[PDB]
């Protein structure tokens, strides 16, 4: 029924199951709650517009990281903001440090958190090839399970989707220490 091991995209409804997922297997994760401060989206429950993970540390500094619906491309987008260990918000070209450069320069800009109706800056990962890499990363975690039950039902099921995404998200943001670890 579902195209996503096909397509590397995600419904709206398929969004909200992935996050509950990783809300459940990842504590850390957490939905958004209803506020006056949060522009809502009527294709989504108010209650489950974007997830949020809090203070996640580098390196001191600590990262806010936010994943919200690409509705354009059908994926999940990203968006980081930094903070130094007095709090302070950091700087854009500070920012830009804990990004690895090749995919800095293609993907990465600055903008306010478009979900919060209060101006908050942060970078934003451009979903642009979400997709292809997702597909890509999808059936190669699929091969891994195959190896492994050699020792047809090893693809993995779409509410698993935002950990692999995850999982993608760390390697472009290698010094922000989170981890995603499965079976």
């Amino acid at each position: 029924k579902s195209t996503f091991l096909t397509t590397g995209q995600i419904t709206p409804e398929e969004f909200v199951q992935a996050g509950d997922y990783l809300a459940h297997m990842f504590p850390t994760w957490k939905w958004n709650e209803e506020s006056s401060d949060i522009s809502y989206r009527d294709f989504l429950p108010k209650n489950k517009q974007f997830l949020i993970i809090r203070k996640v540390p580098a390196d001191e500094r600590y990262y806010d990281l936010y994943i919200a619906y690409s509705t354009s491309y059908r994926v999940p987008k990203m968006y980081i903001v930094g903070f130094n260990s007095n709090g302070s918000p950091l700087s854009p070209e500070q920012m830009f440090e804990d990004i690895s450069a090749d995919y800095r320069t293609k993907t990465a800009t600055i903008e306010k958190l478009p979900f919060y109706k209060n101006s908050v800056l942060s970078v934003s990962i451009h979903p642009c090839k979400h997709a292809n890499v997702m597909k890509i990363l999808l059936d190669k975690v699929r091969v891994v399970r195959q190896r492994r039950r050699k020792e047809i039902d090893d693809s993995l099921r779409v509410d698993q989707y935002l950990i692999v995404f995850l999982k993608f998200i760390t390697s472009v943001t290698p010094s922000i220490q989170h981890d995603y670890t499965m079976e």
